[PDB]
C-alpha cells in the first residue's frame, strides 16, 4: 500500500503524484474538493468508511447532495473560509450520520498544492 501518514506535514506534496488508482491505497479516507465543493477524487478507504460507491459521487456536490450533515459553520463554514482565503489548515473531529451510522472520524482539510483543490482527510477515532 501507500505509506503517507495522515496529518504528515507535506502530504500535499506527496498526494501531487499519487493517481486515481494510488490513491485506493492509502490507510485513509481522502477526498479532493474544488473550490466549489465538487468532488474530483473518492478513494476506495472513504468508501469503506461512508458506504458511498466512489465512481457514483464524483462531480456530486459534497455540501449539497451528498454531505448535507457537514453543511454547518463547524465543516463547510471552515471550508468556505479557506477558499476565499486561498488558504486551509485544519483538523478536527466530527460525526457523520446521513443515511449511515453515527460514526466519529477525525477530518483534516488542506490546500492542494496546485490550483483551486483541496484535500478532506478522513480516518476513524
Ligand atoms: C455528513 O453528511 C458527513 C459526511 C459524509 C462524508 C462522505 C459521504 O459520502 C457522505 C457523508
Amino acid at each position: 500500500m501507500e505509506h503517507v501518514a495522515f496529518g504528515s506535514e507535506d502530504i500535499e506534496n506527496t498526494l501531487a503524484k499519487m493517481d486515481d488508482g494510488q490513491l485506493d491505497g492509502l490507510a485513509f479516507g481522502a477526498i479532493q474538493l474544488d473550490g466549489d465543493g465538487n468532488i474530483l477524487q473518492y478513494n476506495a478507504a472513504q468508501g469503506d468508511i461512508t458506504g458511498r460507491d466512489p465512481k457514483q459521487v464524483i462531480g456530486k456536490n459534497f455540501f449539497k447532495d451528498v454531505a448535507p450533515c457537514t453543511d454547518s459553520p463547524e465543516f463547510y463554514g471552515k471550508f468556505k473560509e479557506g477558499v476565499a482565503s486561498g488558504n486551509l489548515n485544519t483538523m478536527f473531529e466530527y460525526t457523520f450520520d446521513y443515511q449511515m451510522t453515527p460514526t466519529k472520524v477525525k477530518v483534516h482539510m488542506k490546500k492542494a498544492l496546485s490550483g483551486d483543490s483541496y484535500w478532506v482527510f478522513v480516518k476513524r477515532v
